[PDB]
C-alpha cells in the first residue's frame, strides 16, 4: 500500500486542478488547497471527473481502495499512477490520447474497460486481465485479437471501427452475449459457432458471405449486416 508522509493540501498531491476538484468533493473537503490525511485519501472508493480538462492523473496512486475510476473525454497520455492499484474493477479511459496501455497490464483486478477512442493500435498488455468482463475497444487503429484469447470471462466486447480481420481469438470467449463489431475487416465468421450464448451481434459494414456458423446459435436475438 502506498502513503502519503504527513498531511498535504489536495493541489499538491494532485496537481491537475480538475482532478483536485474531484478529490475535494470525494473527501468532503470545502477547498482544494485544504488538508487531506491518508485515511481520506483511503475512503475514496469512486472517483468522476468526465470532460473536465484532466491532464495528468498524479496522486491517484495514493488512493489504495479505489474501485472505479471515470476519466471519459479528457487529455490523460500518462497511466503510470494507476500501476500499483490493486482494487480498480471500473476504468473508464474513453476518448484520451493514451497511444498505448501498456501502464495497465498488472491492473488484474479490472472487471470493466473502456478505452474507445484511444488512438491505440495494440491490445498486447490486456492479455494478464483475466477477470475482464466488459471490454471496450472502438473506434481505435485495433488488428490484432490474439491477446483477447485468453479473457474467458469476457461477456460483452465492443471492437467497432477498427480494422480487425480475424476472429479466431474469440473462439474460446464462451460467456460472450454480446459483440459488437460494425466496420471492421471480418470476412470469416466460422469462430462465432462456438459462441453459444450470443445475443446480440453487431457485422455492419463488414465483408461477410456465409453467416451458416450463426444458424445453430439458439440464443440469438439480432445479427446486423450490410
Amino acid at each position: 500500500a502506498e502513503s502519503i508522509a504527513q498531511p498535504t493540501p489536495i493541489n499538491v498531491i494532485f496537481p491537475d486542478p480538475a482532478l483536485a476538484n474531484a478529490v475535494k468533493t470525494a473527501t468532503g473537503k470545502s477547498n482544494v488547497t485544504d488538508a487531506v490525511t491518508q485515511a481520506d485519501l483511503d475512503g475514496i472508493a469512486t472517483l468522476s471527473a468526465f470532460n473536465t480538462g484532466v491532464t495528468t492523473i498524479e496522486g491517484i496512486q495514493y488512493l489504495n481502495n479505489l474501485i472505479g475510476l471515470e476519466l471519459k473525454d479528457n487529455q490523460i497520455t500518462d497511466l503510470t499512477p494507476l500501476k500499483n492499484l490493486t482494487k480498480i474493477t471500473e476504468l473508464e479511459l474513453s476518448g484520451n490520447p493514451l497511444k498505448n496501455v501498456s501502464a495497465i497490464a498488472g491492473l488484474q483486478s479490472i472487471k470493466t474497460l473502456d478505452l474507445t477512442s484511444t488512438q491505440i493500435t495494440d491490445v498486447t498488455p490486456l492479455a494478464g486481465l483475466s477477470n475482464l468482463q466488459v471490454l471496450y475497444l472502438d473506434l481505435n487503429q485495433i488488428t490484432n485479437i490474439s491477446p483477447l484469447a485468453g479473457l474467458t470471462n469476457l461477456q460483452y466486447l465492443s471492437i467497432g471501427n477498427n480494422q480487425v480481420n480475424d476472429l479466431t481469438p474469440l473462439a474460446n470467449l464462451s460467456k460472450l452475449t454480446t459483440l459488437r463489431a460494425d466496420d471492421n475487416k471480418i470476412s470469416d465468421i466460422s469462430p462465432l459457432a462456438s459462441l453459444p450464448n450470443l445475443i446480440e451481434v453487431h457485422l455492419k459494414d463488414n465483408q461477410i458471405s456465409d453467416v451458416s456458423p450463426l444458424a445453430n446459435l439458439s440464443n440469438l436475438f439480432i445479427v446486423t449486416l450490410t
